[PDB]
């Protein structure tokens, strides 16, 4: 269950070695083993089409604003599952003049889907309840109205102990079932057992932020806190810091330090600015792990285990 | 003088080999050494990127049609343009929605440019004169207003024939300056020399046709007329010849019986259906071939002289 496949890492502009903006999120579940895509920069189908994931299963696209780098690209990808014979339902979440924005571009370039459509204006707040897991936006700090996301998947309650049952004389099978249920069924070597002292530990559910472009901001904690894996920009480098939150962004010891102050488990940066090279992009990783080891560098097609 | 490079040659969708639409020209001249760009299909600025062209250069953009595999794309070049340093002016010309379109995805996004640019809603007939050459739109038969660009370099005057001259008895320099302007200037050898008799065959200008999206129409001839070069869709093969025409496109033998028709130097069949891999695509090459051997396949990258 959950894993993240980055389809564009550049800030602003696509380059030779990364496009811009695309996040993919496999949602492996047992009757929930869809696709969910954060971002959709020009080239994101492309990206896609490049890999040998079923287009077909991607069910609902969440954006996070609507800066070219992370919005153009949208309506091809909606045409072009149209074209193949994808017929699954798809749900688009975004901040206003998101409906507005596909609905002129299908509209003047004379285009349809043959599969439901449903876009979703959000602003701050829970968006959805999976039944597993909610997603839920924060607004963030950028030249435009931009939301980050919380997916949480719900803790799965305690299962109960078969062995320590099987110890204490429980057979498999017939009061096996009732003391799942929750019956304090008696057994009968004359001693009743409360199936609630031997369902133990419930497991707490994975969490996950993908963050939007921002630069430092108020939201920003409480989106991070405790996630398992945070997504967040780094932009720029610590001595273009003010350049970087002037445009809404961050430096490396900015994400570095937020991932610390949140407690979180692993941090993955991205959108990284097209003028550094390589080499410049291991200078940004070990900024960030000079305050938070635990961080890595996204890149086009790589993957990451929730 | 006149290169066409292609950057996109897939119909509708892009494929793993070949990207949407997106023709580029390359105008090499004295004082006008400039690019030109037919159609953008999404990833052409990726497909240009990719390139050593300087995107510096590009000053004119022509858009066939509004599907969104000949526009999505235009947005995000436009957006890149302006955050490189270019400053150069812009103009684009198109079919009625065309300025909505772009200005409507720059609004949305909260973009700009930081470089004059200039839409132009066009129709049938002439589009612009550069002087050395003039582009004229040619209607079209597509579910969406189409426009066929014919690009015509109007003919250089005939220049002095020296040879002629110095074996006449003019020697180079003196009388030569005013024999060029065209004085009936005598010679000392007691001869009267009117330049008008050495001022030889005027070569005739080069003439390209790219077409944008077509079924067969009655414009396409004249669009084709005696062009060197004519740019022409082969969607699909002869078998699918009716499916084809009935979404505005056109068959393997339609192009080159239209080549052949016009009595064009070179015919270039593009916008090849993703349902034809390699071999599918030399089969159409081959149909061509049997009704007019001058035809080639363009390619993502491939490189053609007017
Ligand atoms: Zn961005
Ligand atoms: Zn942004
Ligand atoms: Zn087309
Ligand atoms: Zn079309």
């Amino acid at each position: 269950a959950m894993n993240l496949i980055f389809l564009g890492t550049s800030a602003g502009v696509p380059t030779r070695t990364r496009n811009v903006t695309a996040i993919l999120l496999n949602l492996q579940h047992p009757t929930q083993s869809g696709l969910w895509l954060f971002d959709c920069g020009e080239g994101t189908q492309h990206q896609l089409l490049h890999t040998a994931f079923n287009p077909g299963k991607l069910d609902k696209i969440f954006i996070s604003h609507l800066h070219g780098d992370h919005l153009f690209g949208l309506p091809g990808l909606l045409c072009s599952r149209s074209m193949s014979g994808i017929i699954q339902p798809l749900t688009i979440y975004g901040p206003q003049g998101i409906r507005e924005f596909v609905e002129t571009a299908l509209r003047i370039s004379g285009s349809w889907t043959d599969y439901p459509l449903e876009i979703v204006e959000i602003g701050a707040g829970e968006i959805l309840d999976d039944g597993l897991r909610k997603v839920t936006a924060y607004p963030l700090e950028h030249p435009l109205e931009c939301y980050g996301y919380r997916i949480e998947e719900h803790d799965a309650p305690g299962a109960l102990n078969a062995q320590a049952l099987k110890a204490a004389g429980v057979p498999p099978g017939p009061l096996f079932q009732e003391l799942k249920a929750g019956k304090t069924i008696t057994l009968e070597d004359g001693r009743q057992i409360n199936g609630a002292d031997y369902l133990a530990a419930p497991v707490p559910g994975k969490a996950l932020a993908i963050f939007g472009d921002t630069g430092p901001c108020d939201a920003a904690l409480d989106l991070a806190k405790g996630v398992d894996v945070m997504v967040h920009e780094a932009t720029l480098d610590i001595t273009m810091e003010a350049k970087a939150n002037s445009r809404g962004h961050s430096s490396t010891r900015q994400a570095a330090t937020l991932a610390r102050e949140a407690g979180v488990g692993k941090l993955i940066i991205t959108h990284v600015s097209s003028r550094y090279d390589d080499k410049g992009c291991q200078h940004l990783l070990r900024e960030c792990r000079s305050i938070f080891p635990a961080t890595e560098l996204a890149n086009d097609f790589t993957v990451f285990n929730v």
